[PDB]
């Protein structure tokens, strides 16, 4: 019900979260957010939808394109989700 715009700084051990989708449910949430991990810090929470990677939305976009997209960018990722 509520967007949210952050900057992820990548960390020893990524961004701490994980993408689940659902079996072609279009969107792409948060599922597994690192306690204390950059996704933590940045605000982000569980079953957070994603709408922006980087600027670009990526709702028309399979999970394994927004999975990529994330893992593009390197130190950093800038995401638009909704929760």
């Amino acid at each position: 019900m509520k967007p949210k715009l952050c900057r992820l700084a990548k960390g020893e051990n990524g961004y701490g979260f994980h993408l689940n989708a659902i079996r072609g449910l279009p969107g792409s949430f948060i599922k597994e957010v690192q306690k204390g991990g950059p996704a933590d810090l940045a605000g982000l929470e569980d079953e957070d939808v994603i709408i922006e990677v980087n600027g670009v939305n990526v709702l028309d976009e399979p999970y394994e394109k927004v999975v990529d997209r994330i893992q593009s960018s390197g130190k950093n990722v800038t995401l638009l989700v909704c929760g």
